[PDB]
């Protein structure tokens, strides 16, 4: 029922204890999702499972500043399955955001964008049905 890609503003940016809750499921022969948390044209935090990096499944998480990637973060661990609901919840902490899938911990990502009140949009896109984005304070 939302449009992908999708942008979910965060007003004001993000702060500890901000939850962000993503609902879709994934379509058959999915190749990418992306989570991009920005701060104008940089991307404080880009998470990005590959459904098929040379026959393999892999979580790469980074950087974008003055349009240049950083150093990859990947996580072997991979939670999504090609046709399949599942829940992305990732949680604002002073130090990193934290990302769980279907409620069990996945990763951590440390804060390299320090101006956190400043990460104002959430875009989602790739291979998914997007069903809802919000979020909360806890
Ligand atoms: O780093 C996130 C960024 O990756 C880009 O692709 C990389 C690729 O991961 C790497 O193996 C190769 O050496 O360089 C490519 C270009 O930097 C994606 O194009 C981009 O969308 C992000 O996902
Ligand atoms: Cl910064």
């Amino acid at each position: 029922p939302l449009i992908v890609p999708y942008n979910l503003p965060l007003p004001g940016g993000v702060v500890p204890r901000m939850l962000i809750t993503i609902l879709g499921t994934v379509k058959p022969n999915a190749n990418r999702i992306a989570l991009d948390f920005q701060r104008g044209n940089d991307v404080a935090f880009h998470f990005n499972p590959r459904f098929n990096e040379n026959n393999r499944r892999v979580i790469v998480c980074n950087t974008k500043l003055d349009n240049n990637w950083g150093r990859e973060e990947r996580q072997s661990v991979f939670p999504f399955e090609s046709g399949k609901p599942f829940k992305i919840q990732v949680l604002v902490e002073p130090d990193h955001f934290k990302v769980a899938v279907n409620d069990a911990h996945l990763l951590q990502y440390n804060h390299r964008v320090k101006k956190l009140n400043e990460i104002s949009k959430l875009g989602i896109s790739g291979d998914i049905d997007l069903t809802s984005a919000s979020y909360t304070m806890i």
